[PDB]
Order: structure tokens, then C-alpha cells, then sequence
């Protein structure tokens, strides 16, 4: 009850910002998680006994793969923070509680293929969820470990409120399905525009939480410079491995994919955030203003990487 978590000064200061990058020091990631949920929902929002063991079992079932980690749960994690706290408001008590831990979930046992991969290969859960794959995936390992003696840290909740927090969380799960993004945000665009956008209307709220989704998810290219590019070696790192696999079942990949065209990269990364990243955080400053940094640090990257063609580095 009286036992707050507490970071160095610098933590403490830049875990506040969009920016902040969790550093590599892993076993401090879980502490930083529970700090954010503390400041976020308040201290007495989940058992800690509790809380801490669904925390080590995520952890767990997260894969050591280049990009789609652990490290990447508590990132997401992050920057769905920076957006809850920068909305006060805007947000019911079961949405700060279900979303934080959706983040932290998105993402659970990843195998560092694309769903486009496991439908070419016949995975197996490619032929049990024909769309959003490794999403619905996600979610179902979400309530296995919600299901472990000892790791239901919802269990105070009432009935109807247990039922509203796994429903919050599919959504936002599925919502991190890149395929469904485009439409989404389309839909939210002509809805702020022609004025018809109501934060009471639910399904409005649920368009409104996937882009949200999307964006921390995506957040990766809304750091610093050198944390952007570091990371870029990462994504690329899982890109390249699943074209491998594709040309071993006998498909030439997307270029994307393919590490006999690296020096392509920069001018894709300028397609990325042209038709992806830029839209996302845009769409996202309109309707939740307060998230405007994501867009300016989104834009100081595209900027990096026309440095990097222009030869410039
Ligand atoms: C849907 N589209 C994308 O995700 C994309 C498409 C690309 N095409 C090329 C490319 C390369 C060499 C020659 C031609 C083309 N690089 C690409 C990188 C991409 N994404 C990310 O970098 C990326 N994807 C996520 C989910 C989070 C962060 C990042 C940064
Ligand atoms: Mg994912
Ligand atoms: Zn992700």
C-alpha cells in the first residue's frame, strides 16, 4: 500500500517526455513498468505481490528476437504513458488500466515473422486466425497468463468491468494489426474534418484508442536520432531474416526484406514515414493535441533520413 517505486533524478525527469528511451540495463525495465502504472492509475489500481508475477510471466514469453522483445513491450508500454499522462482527463480509470497492459502484451511471442510469412508457410496459426494473425495470437497468450494461479491482476474488478478491461484489450491489440491502421486513421481523418468525431460515441473511442496504439507502437521513429537509427539495424535485422525464409520457400521477397538491397533502405525509410509514420502522428495531434511532440520528433527523423541520402551521412 505505502511502497512507491522511485528512480534516479534522471529517470524520474525523462521517463516524462515522448523521447525517453528505457535503456539497457534490463532488469531495471519491470520497476520502470510499474513506476509508469503507479503514476498513471494510481497505487492501489492492481496487487503488487500480484502485478510483479504477471509481469515476470510476460517477460518470459517474450522471445530473444532482434526488434519484437521484451524491450520493445516496455517502449510501447512507454509512450502509451506519455500520451495517458498528457491526457489526464480524456480517459476512464479502466482505459489507463487496460491499456497500459495491452501495450505491454501486444507483442507476446513473437516469432520475428510478419503474418504475410506464417500464411506463405502454412504455420499452423495461419489456418486457426485467417486475418490479424500474430494479433489474435498476442491476445490469446494475454489470457492464458491473465489465467495463472496468481497472475489475475484484475480480479478486484466487478463482473462488468473484468468484461469491459478484456475488451478494451482485444481491440488495442488487434488494433496494432498494421493492415487495419490505414483504414482506421482514414475513418478518424473524415470524422474530425466533416466534424463528427464524439469521444462519447464508442466505437468512436475504440478508432481513437487504435491509433493511439499504432503511434506507441510505431514510436520507435518519434526518439532521438541515434536511438531511431540504432533501432532501424533491429527492425531490419528481423526483415531480412524472414526474406531469407522467403527465398528458402522459393519466393523472392519484397525489397523491404531483401539484404542484397540495403542500399535501397534510406529511400524506403523516406516511404515509411511519408505514407505511414508522418499520417499516424498527425491524424493523432489533431484529435489529442498535447501529442504534438511525437510529430515534431517524427519529422526531425524523416529530416535525418534525407540527410542520409543527400550524402550527408
Ligand atoms: C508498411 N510498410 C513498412 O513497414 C516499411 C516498408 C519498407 N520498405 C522498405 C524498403 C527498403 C529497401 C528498399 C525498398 C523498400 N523499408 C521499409 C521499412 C518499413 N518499416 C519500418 O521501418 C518500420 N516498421 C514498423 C512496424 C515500425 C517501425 C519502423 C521503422
Ligand atoms: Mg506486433
Ligand atoms: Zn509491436
Amino acid at each position: 500500500g505505502l511502497m512507491q517505486f522511485t528512480l534516479p533524478v534522471r529517470l524520474c525527469k525523462e521517463i516524462e517526455l515522448f523521447h525517453f528511451d528505457i535503456g539497457p540495463f534490463e532488469n531495471m525495465w519491470p520497476g520502470i513498468f510499474v513506476y509508469m502504472v503507479h503514476r498513471s492509475c494510481g497505487t492501489s489500481c492492481f496487487e503488487l505481490e500480484k502485478l510483479c508475477r504477471f509481469i515476470m510471466s510476460v517477460k518470459k514469453n517474450y522471445r530473444r528476437v532482434p526488434y519484437h522483445n521484451w524491450k520493445h513491450a516496455v517502449t510501447v508500454a512507454h509512450c502509451m504513458y506519455a500520451i495517458l499522462q498528457n491526457n489526464h482527463t480524456l480517459f476512464t480509470d479502466l482505459e489507463r488500466k487496460g491499456l497500459l497492459i495491452a501495450c505491454l502484451c501486444h507483442d507476446l511471442d513473437h516469432r520475428g515473422f510478419s503474418n504475410s510469412y506464417l500464411q506463405k508457410f502454412d504455420h499452423p496459426l495461419a489456418a486457426l486466425y485467417s486475418t490479424s494473425t500474430m494479433e489474435q495470437h498476442h491476445f490469446s497468450q494475454t489470457v492464458s497468463i491473465l489465467q495463472l494461479e496468481g497472475h489475475n491482476i484484475f480480479s478486484t474488478l466487478s463482473s462488468s468491468e473484468y468484461e469491459q478491461v478484456l475488451e478494451i484489450i482485444r481491440k488495442a491489440i488487434i488494433a496494432t494489426d498494421l493492415a487495419l491502421y490505414f483504414g482506421n486513421r482514414k475513418q478518424l481523418e473524415e470524422m474530425y474534418q466533416t466534424g463528427s468525431l464524439n469521444l462519447n460515441n464508442q466505437s468512436h473511442r475504440d478508432r481513437v484508442i487504435g491509433l493511439m496504439m499504432t503511434a506507441c507502437d510505431l514510436c520507435s521513429v518519434t526518439k532521438l536520432w541515434p536511438v531511431t537509427k540504432l533501432t532501424a539495424n533491429d527492425i531490419y535485422a528481423e526483415f531480412w531474416a524472414e526474406g531469407d525464409e522467403m527465398k528458402k520457400l522459393g519466393i523472392q521477397p519484397i525489397p523491404m526484406m531483401d539484404r542484397d538491397k540495403k542500399d535501397e533502405v534510406p529511400q524506403g525509410q523516406l516511404g515509411f514515414y511519408n505514407a505511414v509514420a508522418i499520417p499516424c502522428y498527425t491524424t493523432l495531434t489533431q484529435i489529442l493535441p498535447p501529442t504534438e511532440p511525437l510529430l515534431k520528433a517524427c519529422r526531425d527523423n524523416l529530416s535525418q533520413w534525407e540527410k542520409v541520402i543527400r550524402g550527408e551521412e
